[PDB]
C-alpha cells in the first residue's frame, strides 16, 4: 500500500533529523500521521519498523547505484554508478544517505539491526565484486587484487567519506572525487 | 586539576562510547571522575567545550596507539602502523573507536559538534598527509599521489571500515588485512 511507503519515507526522515536513539513508536506515528496501533499493525513492533525502513531506503539506495545502467557497461562504469551514486546534491539522495548513515551508526547499539545491514551491505559489495571477477578474466583490472577484500575495502571508504559529507566536513565535489582518484588507483 | 582535567575526561570518553551523545550527563561524568560538576565547568566551560576537548583526549589517545614502537624506520613502516593502530582489540582502542563513531554519527545532526569534529579530524588526517609528504621526497611513494586527498581517504576508510567492525560486520582481522592491502595499493 502506498501508506506503507509512506510511513516509511516519514520514518527516515524521523531517523535522518533525530538519530536512531531514544527514537519510539509513538514519535515515528506523529511523524507519520498515523496511529501507534496503525504503525504496529503494519510492522509489529519497534525493530519490525527499523527493519522496514531500513529495507525501503536500501531499495532507494539500490536504485541510485543503479542509475543509468546499460548492456554490457565497462568495469569503471559499474564501479563509478555503484561507488558515486549515493553521493549527489539531488535532496532526496542526501535525505536517503542521512538516514542510511544513522542506521549504520545505530546497529553498533541496535543488534536486531545487524543482519539486514550485514545482507543489504552484502548486496552492495557482491556488485563491486562482481564486477572485478569480470575484468580480471580480460585482463582490464589487475589480476593480483582479491576481488571480495577490494570490493569490501572500496565500499567501506563510501561509507567513511559519506559519514563526511554528511557532517559538511567534505564537499560533495572533493567526496566524489577522491572516489574517483581511489577507482583510478584500482584500473592503474 | 591536569589529573583531574585527564580524569574528566576519560570519563567523557566511556560515556560517549556506552551512551552517546545523549547519554552524556555532566553530573553523571563529573561523579565517575570523582569530581564536582563546577570544577568541570570551570576546565571546559560548557557542555560542547567539554565535548571538544573529548574529541582531542580520544585523538591524543589513539595517536599513541598510532605511534606505538615508532622510529620501525620507514614510510611504509610508519604508514602501516598508524592506520593498523585504529583496529585492534584492545579495550582503549576498541573504546576510541566506539566514541568516535558516536561523534561522527551525531555530528550530522548535532551542527555545534562538527566544527570542534572537523578540527580533530584534520589532525589525525595531517599526520598521515605529512608521512606521505615526507615519503614522495624520499622517493618512497609515488611522487603522483596528492597527500592531502589520500590522507583523507585513507583515514575516511579507516572510518568506515571501524563502523562495519563495531558492527560486527567484518572481524578485526579482516579489517587489518583490508587497512594493509590498501596501503600495499598505494605504495604500488
Amino acid at each position: 500500500s502506498e501508506r506503507r511507503d509512506a510511513i516509511l519515507k516519514a520514518s527516515a526522515t524521523a531517523i535522518a533529523q533525530r538519530g536512531i536513539r531514544g527514537l519510539r513508536v509513538n514519535d515515528v506515528a506523529e511523524v507519520a500521521g498515523v496511529s501507534p496501533g496503525l504503525l504496529y499493525y503494519h510492522f509489529k513492533d519497534r525493530i519490525g519498523l527499523l527493519e522496514a525502513a531500513l529495507n525501503y531506503i536500501n531499495d532507494r539506495a539500490r536504485a541510485y547505484r543503479s542509475e543509468g545502467e546499460g548492456s554490457g557497461d565497462s568495469a569503471r562504469d559499474r564501479l563509478t554508478r555503484s561507488l558515486l551514486g549515493e553521493i549527489q546534491d539531488r535532496p532526496e539522495v542526501v535525505e536517503n544517505s542521512l538516514a542510511w548513515n544513522e542506521l549504520r551508526a545505530s546497529a553498533v547499539y541496535e543488534e536486531a539491526l545487524r543482519d539486514p545491514l550485514a545482507r543489504t551491505t552484502a548486496a552492495w559489495v557482491s556488485e563491486i565484486a562482481d564486477a572485478i571477477v569480470q575484468a580480471q578474466a580480460t585482463g582490464e583490472i589487475s589480476r593480483s587484487l582479491d576481488p571480495q577484500p577490494t570490493a569490501v575495502t572500496m565500499t567501506a571508504l563510501v561509507e567513511g567519506l559519506s559519514g563526511r559529507w554528511l557532517c559538511k566536513e567534505i564537499s560533495t565535489e572533493d567526496a566524489r572525487s577522491h572516489l574517483l582518484g581511489a577507482i583510478d588507483v584500482v584500473m592503474s
